[PDB]
């Protein structure tokens, strides 16, 4: 019960791949995505985006063992990036960084096949 299953280890690897990805300048693109702005700070976010997601929530689902496979986790990452790209303009850094991380996620999944 203290030993992680292979699926649990794979989930953790994918999550850390996204979280730890660094660009050529050593920036971790995940930083903005770890925790959403609060409902008090950014109400127009929550009136627009119906299914809010951040990496804190993904990590929480992962620790409660709510992900029974890798695609379930990928789906929540992709919802997060889709939301970021819906709320923020295409010229924005957050939009751009979401595209890159979505690519990093898909590469990671493919490499762990
Ligand atoms: O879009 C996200 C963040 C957007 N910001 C722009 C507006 C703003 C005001 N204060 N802080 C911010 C951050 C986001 C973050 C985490 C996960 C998913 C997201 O869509």
């Amino acid at each position: 019960s203290k030993y992680m299953t292979p699926m649990q280890q794979k989930l953790n690897e994918v999550y850390e791949a996204v979280k730890n990805y660094t660009d050529k300048r050593g920036r971790r693109l995940s930083a903005i995505f770890l925790r959403l702005p609060s409902r008090s700070e950014l109400p127009d976010y929550y009136l627009t985006i119906k299914k809010p997601m951040d990496m804190e929530k993904i990590r929480s689902h992962m620790m409660a063992n709510k992900y029974q496979d890798i695609d379930s986790m990928v789906e929540d990452f992709v919802m997060m990036f889709n939301n970021a790209c819906t709320y923020n303009e295409p010229e924005s850094l957050i939009y751009k960084d979401a595209l890159v991380l979505h690519k990093v996620l898909l590469e990671t999944r493919r490499d762990l096949e």
